[PDB]
């Protein structure tokens, strides 16, 4: 699972440090799904997580929205857990929402969606996991 973006460990560490407002797309109440595992970890580590998934109204005690734009609070990072073909719609939303970073989790990257995000000034993190990166870059031993 090699990173697709060209950012350094320092860049990622900075992103995880400066941006605490996360819109987690593809949120799921299922404990065994990566979206749930990562969201749970983020909540336990002080992040403001706003789950997004039209199929759910609440995930891990957090109100779940059908779209990123429906979220009342400001969003800085859009953490994607959906299939590549579905990221375009959410990238367009992230753009409208004024997000600062688009984060493509494992097996979700789509070059067309990423390109639009990049042309819009969005920072791109790709083929990395927010939890994995946090653990290895900001966690202990």
């Amino acid at each position: 699972t090699r990173p697709i973006d060209g950012l350094t460990d320092e860049d990622i560490r900075e992103i995880l440090t400066r941006y605490k407002k996360i819109a987690l797309v593809g949120a799921s109440p299922k404990p065994e799904r990566d979206a749930n595992i990562v969201m749970k970890y983020l909540l336990e580590h002080g992040y403001d997580v706003y789950p997004v998934n039209p199929k759910y109204e609440e995930v891990l005690g957090r109100k779940c929205y059908p779209s990123v734009l429906d979220i009342p609070d400001k969003i800085e990072v859009v953490d994607l857990f959906v299939k590549p073909k579905l990221t375009m719609e959410y990238v367009e939303q992230a753009i409208k929402k004024g997000a600062k970073v688009v984060w493509f989790q494992y097996n979700t990257y789509n070059r067309e969606a990423s390109k639009k995000a990049d042309e819009a000034g969005l920072i791109i993190v790709a083929n990395r996991c927010m939890m994995r990166e946090h653990e290895r870059l900001l966690g202990e031993k």
